[PDB]
């Protein structure tokens, strides 16, 4: 709830920290961080689904740090609270956060050197057994049902709002995605799935290594590893994506991006939707906010 009240958890539970300060660090929709002594990372969740997607992150993150060469969270102490469900102590990550917004101002010659680094990343991802990241508790995402049901979702909840111009655009996308084998066919990998620039923690004394971290791994699923660069079109913009995409050696820069792209789209749709369920009057004239400019973005596409 309050700060006295995650404060008191980690001093019943971990009465050895001295505590000299503390401070909100950052917020999503799954959890809530604050900062103590400016060293630490104490992560509570926000709800049931934030208490899942950190279960499976708890079991996957000690997997991960010896495969991926940035640092990423590491759980050095895990509480428990009055329900059962956990929260997490960390090391904090190092560095500036980088948010959308800021990837535009971004030093050009950092910026290649950050593509290159997320290429590996991914690359890195992509290389975990999945197998393995399955045992530890990461779900299997069917990706053709999920876009499916989101389809007939939007058909019916989101269609009442949208003007006929608006309706015709996201059934020729969802249209597709589905009518060309291509798009739909693909090897399922290990992804991270939030893979967005206020995750990525930068720092600007690395020539060589720019990109210091990666941080929330609660939607890591097994998925089509194109999926991981939604968020790099979306916030980094296209010319960024084809350099990633380039260093991972994909051959198709122009069909990956156009997949990429209906992604993008139906990620917007999937948003609104969910402000519709939730009955939030503004998560609602946003995501309206979104689709519009999605559809202006890919004019004539
Ligand atoms: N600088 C920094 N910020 C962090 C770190 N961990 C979490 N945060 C902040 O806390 C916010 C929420 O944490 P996150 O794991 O993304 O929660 P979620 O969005 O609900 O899944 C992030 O967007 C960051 O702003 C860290 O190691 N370093
Ligand atoms: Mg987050
Ligand atoms: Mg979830
Ligand atoms: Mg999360």
């Amino acid at each position: 709830q309050n700060k006295l009240h995650y404060t008191t958890m980690i001093m019943t539970q971990f009465p050895d920290i001295s505590i000299q300060s503390v401070e909100s660090l950052g917020e999503g929709f799954r959890n809530y961080a604050i900062l103590v002594n400016g060293d630490w990372v104490f992560r509570f969740p926000k709800s049931q689904q934030g208490a899942d997607e950190l279960n499976k992150e708890i079991q996957l993150l000690p997997l991960l740090v010896g495969c991926v060469k940035v640092n990423i969270p590491q759980y050095v102490y895990i509480g428990k609270r009055s329900d059962g469900n956990p929260f997490v102590g960390y090391r904090k990550v190092q560095g500036q956060i980088l948010g959308e917004d800021g990837m535009a101002v971004f030093p050009d010659d950092a910026k290649d050197r950050l593509a290159l680094q997320l290429a590996e990343f991914m690359n890195e991802l992509s290389a975990f057994p999945v197998e393995t990241a399955i045992s530890a508790g990461v779900p299997v995402t069917n990706l053709k049902n999920k876009i499916l049901l989101l389809s007939e979702a939007v058909e019916d909840q989101v269609f009442p709002l949208l003007d006929e111009s608006l309706r015709d655009y996201l059934t020729l996308r969802f249209q597709s995605y589905m009518t060309h084998p291509v798009y739909t066919r693909y090897t399922p990998r290990l992804i991270h799935g939030d893979l967005s620039p206020d995750h990525f923690l930068t720092n600007l004394n690395s020539r060589q290594t720019p990109l210091t971290g990666i941080i929330d791994f609660g939607d890591a699923a097994i998925s089509d590893p194109d999926y991981d660069y939604v968020y790099l079109l979306e916030d980094c913009g296209e010319l960024f994506t084809r350099q990633v995409m380039a260093y991972r050696g994909e051959v198709d820069l122009d069909t990956h991006i156009r997949k990429v792209s209906l992604f993008v789209t139906f990620d917007q749709v999937s948003y609104l939707l969910e402000g519709l369920r939730a009955r939030d009057q503004d998560w609602i004239s946003e995501g309206l906010e979104l689709l519009e400019e999605d559809k202006a973005n890919n004019f004539g596409a």
